[PDB]
């Protein structure tokens, strides 16, 4: 068993992606390491979509270890989707070599979700129940073959810097202070757990009486039901603008309240600096409402403040204060 330190590139505090190598000889790809999914796929030469045209495309004909599976694959990510075929090939993640790994080769990527993204493909980190038929998640192969020292991985996202890190097989203590607090996963599909309440100035403004949340490295913002998120926006002083997002007075942070998420009895505060995104001298709320949200999505906004540990041994989520 080994441990892989995969550096993550940070693009505008909204996309964290690493690099992997597929096939023999290696073909390099940037993948989004996504805890909100469990499928591994890259673009292939057979895909003629625009997203495939402006990204790196895998050429199985040039891979001596590729083995076609002849099985279809279809996934839905955000407003977009992907269709393709499954195959077998070796994937290198840092210093871990995962031979005979199922990988999706895309044939169509309609829409623009993947067209303008910075990563080529997606490597899912959630549970096998969320993976597609005839596919095995990369981390599940790593666990079953004992390629990792511990059946655990860890995510640190650096605010504005280039020091983000995904650790496969261990927990890097350099990225947190204090003690790790463990939260039981409630449904082994996503990294789902219970949130007890959301508090601003001591009053419950969201998640009143309990709500479900998934810890998702594939989501940039902090997504929740529309009414709760609107309550939060009202309480923090954010204002709806005609461009879709919620404005925040950039100079007003020192007066804005802290939003506290209660998870398994512990408090996880988010300061105004934490839940506000700064882009081109414009300040936007990190809270995003979605008419489809049946539960909360704790995205990069939350993970940047809390070093996140995903434990498949005991099926737990560890959280600690990020550096």
């Amino acid at each position: 068993g080994e441990v892989a330190s995969v550096p993550l590139t940070n693009y505008l505090d909204s996309q964290y992606f690493g690099k992997i190598y597929l096939g023999t000889p290696p073909q390099e790809f940037t993948v989004l390491f996504d805890t909100g999914s469990s499928d591994f796929w890259v673009p292939s030469i057979y895909c003629k979509s625009n997203a495939c045209k402006n990204h790196q495309r895998f050429d199985p004909r040039k891979s001596s270890t590729f083995q076609n599976l002849g099985k279809p694959l279809s996934i839905r990510y955000g407003t977009g989707s992907m269709q393709g075929i499954l195959g077998y090939d070796t994937v290198t993640v840092s210093d871990i070599v995962d031979v005979q790994q199922t990988v999706g080769l895309s044939t169509q990527e309609p829409g623009d979700v993947f067209t303008y993204a910075e990563f080529d493909g997606i490597l899912g980190m959630a549970y096998p129940s969320l993976a597609s038929e005839y596919s095995v998640p990369v981390f599940d192969n790593m666990m079953n073959r004992h390629l990792v020292a511990q059946d655990v991985f860890s995510v640190y996202m650096d605010r504005n810097g280039q020091e983000s890190m995904l650790t496969l097989g261990a927990i890097d203590p350099s990225y947190y202070t204090g003690s790790l607090h463990w939260v039981p996963v409630t449904v082994q599909k996503y990294w789902q757990f219970t949130v007890d309440s959301v508090t601003i100035n001591g009053m419950v403004v969201a998640c009143d009486g309990g709500c479900q949340a998934i810890l998702d490295t594939g989501t940039s913002l902090l997504v929740g039901p529309s009414s709760d998120i609107l309550n939060i926006q009202e309480a923090i002083g954010a204002t709806q603008n005609r461009y879709g997002e919620f404005d925040i007075d950039c100079d007003g942070l020192s007066s804005m309240p802290t939003v506290v998420f209660e998870i398994n009895g512990k408090m996880y505060p988010l300061t105004p600096s934490a839940y506000t995104n700064q882009d081109e001298d414009f300040c936007t709320s990190g809270f995003q409402a979605d008419s489809r949200s049946r539960h909360w999505i704790l995205g990069d906004v939350f993970i940047r403040e809390y070093y996140s540990v995903f434990d498949r041994v005991n099926n737990l989520v560890g959280l600690a204060k990020a550096i």
